[PDB]
C-alpha cells in the first residue's frame, strides 16, 4: 500500500540486513577486482522502468546475479588497492540511523540534534587527535570543525575562502594572477579544486619533489617556486600539504613548510586523507607536528576510520572565513550564535553524518580504534618482513603507515655487473607492470601501483576491516607464485 | 572482537531495523518542529570520546532521550515544512545495500556495477519524464545524465563547463565579465554557486519579477537584462530557469527564455529540484515544455520521488563540456567507458544508483505516479478547505502540491478603504503571528515565503506518511489558532 508501512519495513529491512551478513560471511569468495566486460550490466537489465511492482525478492536476486559479478570487492580481506574502504558494524548502524530519521540539517532548526552532535563528535575526534585549541570549538564562544563528503569538498571549501580573503583585499581582477601552491605527489583533489574555485590553470605549481626526501615537499624548493612567482608579479595564495600521499604516503614536512608559508601570507591547508588517522596513536601523532601553525586540516574518515562512506572530517583555526566565502542568508529559510553549517561547506543540504563517526567512537572506544590501526600497521610490518625474505624484492620507500611499497630489483632480470640506466630501469618497470597485473588477474587479491621518480612500484595497503594475518600471509604467497612462473 | 563480525552484524541489525520501524510507528506523536533550546545536547553527552567500548544497547537508548528530542520531523505525516524529505522502504533499502557493499566507485573499474547501474537508472528516468533524447545515454555511445547529491552541485557543475567552455573561447581573462542570469526567486544554491566558480558577484542578475507573471521569470525582463549587459562591453554566459521556485513554486517559461538565450549563446540550466519528478505523469509534462531547446537539467529525487537523502539526478545534452571542465588524468588509477569522476565534484562516488533502482523497481512507474498524484490531490483538498473561509485567500496558482495562502487584509481590517503598504504590513505582522503560533503548537509544521512583498504561508504536503486525515487536522489547526487570534 504504502511506501513507509511499518510492519513492511521491518519485514524488508531484516531481509537486506540477512543479506548482507551473507555477503560478508562470502566476500573473500569472490574475485577481488571485478572481471565482467564494460556494458555488461546495460545487456542484462531491461531498458525501460517497469510499469507495475517488482518483489523485494525479485530484486535481490537480480543484486545477487547482476550487481555483485560488477563489484570490486573493497571490504574484501584481500582488497589491498588505493587506500582502504573503512567500514564496520557501527559506522553502518549510524548511517542507517540517519538514514532511517532522513532529516535535513540545512540550519540549526531543521534539526537541532544534527548540528550539535556534529560539533561535539568534531571535538571529540579532534582532541583524541590532539589538535591544538585553535582547531576545536571553545565552549567559550574561533576554531571549529563540520563534516563534509570528500577531501575534494574540504580544499575546495579552505580554496574558496582564501582566495576570498585574498580578492577582497587586493580586488578580484587578481583572479588570474593567484598560485596554488602542491607537490608532484599532492593529490588530484587540489588541482580540481583549483579548477573550479577559478584560479588560473597555468597557476598550479606541482613542484617537483626526489627520492632525497621521500618524496616529501622540501621547504627551499617551495620558497623558491614562492620568489619566482613574486618576482614574476603573482600573488601567493595556498599551499596543500599533505600527509600520506596517494602514490607512497610520503609525508611532508609541516613545521618548516608552514615556517615558509608565514613568510608570505599563504593560507595551509593539510591534506591527511588516509594517514591522518592514524594520528590518535601516541607514537604517530608527530607525523603531524606543526599543523598549530597550519591553516586547515581535513581527514577521510572513511579511509582509515571505520565509518563507511562518506565522512570527511574538516578542521578550521578561522571558522569566519569559511563562512564568509561560503555564506548565503536568503528569506525562504530564515522563517541566536546558533551554528548553520550549510555556510561551512557546498551543499546546502546536508546529511545527518555526525551519526557514523558518533557510533564508531561509542561502539568501539579509543582503545579499540587504536588497537585497529595498530593492527593494520603490524600486519604491513610483516608484509614488509615477508618481503625482506626475498632478495629479488626490494622497498621503495620507508614504509610510514600501513602501505608497502616494493618491486621487483633491476638485478631480479639483469643478471649483470652493469651499472643502472634508463633502459635497465624500463625493462624492469615492465616486469614489475606484467606482475601486477598477473597477480590481479588471478582474482585472489588486489593491489594497485604508483611511478615515483621514475621507479614504477607496487602498493600493499593493508587496511579492509575484515583483513587478517592470513590473509596477508596469502597475498605474499601469491606475489611468489606469480613471480617464481614469471622468471621461470 | 571484528569490527564487522557478520554475526554481531545480522544481530545489531536486526536490533536497529527494530528501533527504525517503531520510530515511524511513533512519529506522529512527537512535536514536528523541534523544542529544544539552542546548546541542549552538549550538556546532556560527554565532552570527550569514551576510551572503553559501550553497548550499541546503551547508544540506543541515549538515540531515543537525547537525539529524537533534537528532530525537526522532516517524515512525520504532519510535517508540511520546506519541501518533502521524500523516502520509502525502497529508498532506505537501497542505502542499505550501498552502504553495506560500501564501494567507491571513481572509475568504473572501482566498480562497474555502479557506474554501469546509474547510467542505465538515469536513462529510465529521463524516459519517465520525456526528456529529449539529446539528454540522455545513446545506446550506440551525445548527452547523459549523472546522480549527485545536491542541486548546489548540479549547478556548481553546469556552470563550470559553461564558464570553461566560454573562457576556452575569449579567455580567462574575461572571467570577471562573465554574467550569470536568474530571477529573484532563484534558489540561492545558484548565487552560491556562482561565488564558488568565481564569478564576480557584481555579475550576477537576480531579474525581478511580479504578480503579472506569478513571479516568473520574463522573456523581456532577461532580454532587456541581458542586451544592457551587452552593451556594458560584459559576457552573458548563464541562465538557471526554475520549475517550482522554493518561496511559491512559480514556473518560469522555460520556451522563451530559451529562444532569449539562444540569441546569445547563454547555458541554460533548468533547476526543476521539487517539481520535476511531477513530471513522470503526462498531465504534468507541460511544465517543463522546451526543454529541448535547454542545456541541462536536473532534479532532487530525494524532495519528490521518495530515494531517500541525498539524490539529485543531473542530466546535460553535451557530457563532453563536463568532463572537459571537470576531467583530471593521474597516474594512480589506470592500472571507451564512463567514468563518473570527470562528470561531478568529488573523485569519491556513492553508490547513489541502488536507491534510485530500487524506487523504481520496487513500486512501478503507474504507482509512483499514483503517488505524486495523491500529493496533488490532498494539495487541492487543502485548497478548497481554504476556500470554504472567506478571511482566507490563495496568493498564486497551485502548481503542484504546494498551498501558497493567507489571511487577508479584510480578515483584520473592517474599513472600507483602499490597500496601501501600511495595511499590508499589519496584515503581514498578522500571518506572521498565525504561523509561529500554529508551529510553536508542535501539531504540523509549515514555513513562509514574501513574494512582492505579501508575507503568506506554504502548505507543501508530500510527505510519505501523510493521509487525507493529516491533511484535514492541519486545516482544522490552522482555523482553531485563527480563531484564536481573531475571533
Ligand atoms: C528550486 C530549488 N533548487 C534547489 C533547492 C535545494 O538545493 P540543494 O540540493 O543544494 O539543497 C531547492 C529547495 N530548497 C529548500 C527545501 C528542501 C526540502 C527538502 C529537501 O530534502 C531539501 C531541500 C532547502 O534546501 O532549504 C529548490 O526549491
Ligand atoms: N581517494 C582514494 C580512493 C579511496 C576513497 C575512499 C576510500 O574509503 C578508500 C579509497 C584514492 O584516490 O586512492
Amino acid at each position: 500500500q504504502n511506501p513507509l508501512d511499518p510492519d513492511e519495513f521491518r519485514r524488508q529491512g531484516h531481509m537486506i540486513i540477512d543479506f548482507l551478513a551473507d555477503y560478508y560471511k562470502n566476500v573473500e569468495k569472490y574475485p577481488v577486482r571485478s572481471q565482467v566486460e564494460p556494458g555488461y550490466l546495460k545487456k542484462r537489465l531491461p531498458e525501460s522502468a517497469p510499469y507495475n511492482p517488482e518483489s523485494i525478492e525479485t530484486i535481490l536476486e537480480d543484486v545477487t546475479n547482476d550487481i555483485i559479478p560488477g563489484l570490486t570487492h573493497w571490504q574484501s580481506p584481500n582488497y589491498f588497492a588505493y587506500f582502504p574502504s573503512s567500514g564496520s558494524i557501527a559506522g553502518f548502524l549510524g548511517e542507517m540511523l540517519s538514514t532511517g530519521f532522513n532529516v535535513v540539517g540545512f540550519n540549526w532548526m531543521s534539526s537541532p540534534a544534527a548540528t550539535e552532535l556534529e560539533s561535539i563528535v568534531m571535538n571529540w575526534l579532534g582532541q583524541m587527535l590532539t589538535l591544538p585549541k585553535s582547531f576545536l570549538f571553545s565552549s567559550d564562544g574561533g576554531g571549529g570543525g563540520v563534516l563534509q563528503g570528500t577531501t575534494c569538498e574540504a580544499i575546495l571549501c579552505t580554496l574558496t575562502a582564501a582566495r576570498d580573503k585574498m580578492l577582497n583585499k587586493i580586488g578580484r581582477e587578481n583572479i588570474n594572477k593567484l598560485v596554488v601552491y602542491a607537490s608532484d605527489q599532492t593529490h588530484c583533489a587540489l588541482q580540481k579544486a583549483a579548477q573550479i574555485a577559478g584560479i588560473n590553470p597555468k597557476n598550479v605549481r606541482a613542484i617537483k619533489t626526489s627520492k632525497a626526501t621521500n618524496f616529501g615537499l622540501s621547504p627551499n624548493s617551495l620558497q623558491s617556486a614562492i620568489l619566482a612567482d613574486i618576482e614574476s608579479g603573482l600573488v601567493p595564495l595556498f599551499l596543500c600539504a599533505t600527509v600520506g600521499t596517494t602514490s607512497s604516503t610520503a609525508v611532508d614536512p609541516i613545521g618548516p613548510l608552514c615556517a615558509v608559508a608565514k613568510l608570505y601570507g599563504i593560507w595551509v591547508h593539510i591534506d591527511a586523507a588516509y594517514a591522518g588517522s592514524a594520528c590518535i596513536c601516541p607514537e604517530f601523532r608527530h607525523f603531524i607536528d606543526g599543523v598549530e601553525d597550519a591553516d586547515s586540516f581535513s581527514l577521510n574518515a572513511h579511509k582509515w576510520f571505520f565509518t563507511t562512506l562518506d565522512c570527511c572530517c574538516l578542521w578550521v583555526k578561522d571558522s569566519d572565513s569559511l563562512v564568509k566565502a561560503l555564506s548565503t542568508s536568503p528569506e525562504y529559510l530564515k522563517n541566536k550564535q546558533v551554528i548553520d553549517y550549510k555556510d561551512w561547506q557546498i551543499a546546502l543540504s546536508r546529511r545527518f553524518r555526525s551519526m557514523k563517526l558518533w557510533l564508531v567512537l561509542r561502539s568501539y572506544g579509543v582503545a579499540n580504534l587504536r588497537t585497529f590501526l595498530r593492527s593494520h600497521v603490524k600486519m604491513a610490518k610483516h608484509f614488509q618482513g615477508l618481503i625482506g625474505m626475498d632478495n629479488r624484492f626490494e622497498i621503495v620507500v620507508p614504509r610510514t603507515f600501513a602501505m608497502v611499497c616494493f618491486r621487483l630489483k633491476p638485478t631480479a632480470i639483469f643478471k649483470q655487473k652493469i651499472v643502472d640506466n634508463d633502459y635497465i630501469e624500463d625493462q624492469t618497470n615492465e616486469v614489475n607492470v606484467k606482475l601486477l597485473e598477473s597477480v590481479n588477474a588471478s582474482g585472489k587479491i588486489y593491489m594497485t601501483h604508483a611511478v615515483v621518480g621514475g621507479v614504477y612500484m607496487i602498493r600493499f595497503a593493508v587496511g579492509a576491516t575484515l583483513t587478517e594475518e592470513r590473509h596477508v600471509t596469502g597475498a605474499w604467497k601469491v606475489v611468489q607464485e606469480h613471480t617464481d612462473a614469471i622468471l621461470g
